[PDB]
């Protein structure tokens, strides 16, 4: 149960960490719970930044999908960076002074626990479905964004089950509720996944392009260029539908249609050699190169308020 930033931490460890990282950095981090999972675990959200009046924000979550462990790991890496370098690195000091970073460590907690206890390749939530023994809904097929129209299944037994309705899951409802209650401050939405090495932007539920697809393409292009500067990691980018595959009900598409103009989905390492079982030995390298990308986007948004 001892936390490590170069190891994958189980939920009890991550929860302890949310509490300890908050208590040690009261001037930079505040922790709240935005809801509970189907199984009663607390959905924590850390608010990172120097508190001030009416601050704009960037919202980032990890752990939508249970088996994408490098995702969870990144949210934690991000937080330590914020606090070790505030006051020393000009950009991060500038980011933290100017905006508030909403970091949601793990969205799908019940599923994360399941990958640690029974099935390592579990992806969905762990809720029950009526009329079947099959368990779970794909949280990224559960948002109101052309809900269940494409790239989603209506069968609970499938890995891409879209749910009984949009926001049927307490976790997606909770996340959606928080974003809706904070539209005014939230300027960018970032949702961390794995794997494939890509940076996607709207839309995935459709082949139609967002109004600012030109900017998002340039932004994404610059961010991947940035990421590649550390270890040469090659990422592709573009609108989801055409870049990865069409898939309805994703949070990135939903957030974008809420008014949040900078909405990106990051698909971290690797390209399929280890897939979801990305070794711990790649945690720092992955997190380090990903920081550059997130920071690039952060500077851009700040400079485009
Ligand atoms: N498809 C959307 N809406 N956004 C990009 C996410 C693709 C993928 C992540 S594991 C998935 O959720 O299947
Ligand atoms: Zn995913």
């Amino acid at each position: 149960t001892g936390h490590s930033y170069e190891k994958y931490n189980n939920w009890e460890t991550i929860e302890a960490w949310t509490k300890q990282v908050t208590s040690e950095n009261p001037d930079l981090i505040s922790r709240t719970a935005i809801g509970t999972t189907f199984l009663g675990n607390n959905i924590y959200l850390l608010k990172v930044g120097k508190p001030g009046p009416n601050k704009p924000a960037i919202f980032m979550d990890c752990g939508f999908h249970a088996r994408e462990w490098i995702s969870h790991a990144f949210c934690q890496w991000f937080v330590r960076e914020a606090v070790l370098t505030y006051g020393y690195e000009s950009h991060m000091t500038e980011f933290l002074n100017k905006l508030d970073f909403y970091v949601l460590p793990v969205l799908n907690i019940d599923g994360y626990i399941y990958t640690w206890t029974k099935n390592r390749m579990w992806r969905k939530t762990r809720s029950t479905n009526a009329g079947t023994t099959c368990i779970g809904t794909d949280p990224n097929r559960n948002f109101d964004a052309g809900w269940c129209t494409t790239g989603a299944s209506t069968d609970p037994c499938d890995e891409t089950y879209c749910g009984s309705a949009a926001e049927s899951e307490k976790e997606t409802k909770a996340l959606a509720d928080f974003i809706r209650n904070n539209l005014s401050s939230i300027k960018a939405y970032l949702t961390i996944h794995s794997y494939s090495q890509m940076i996607l932007y709207p839309y995935s539920y459709d082949y139609k392009l967002p109004e600012n697809n030109a900017e998002l393409n340039n932004l994404a292009k610059a961010a991947v260029k940035e990421l590649a500067t550390l270890y040469g990691t090659k990422y592709t980018y573009g609108p989801g539908a055409t870049t990865i595959y069409p898939a309805a009900g994703g949070s990135d598409d939903w957030a974008y249609d809420q008014g949040i103009k900078y909405s990106f989905t990051f698909e971290l390492r690797d390209k399929g050699r280890y897939g979801f079982i990305l070794p711990e030995s790649q945690i720092q390298a992955t997190c380090e190169e990903t920081m550059l990308a997130i920071k690039y986007v952060t500077n851009y948004v700040l400079g485009h308020l």
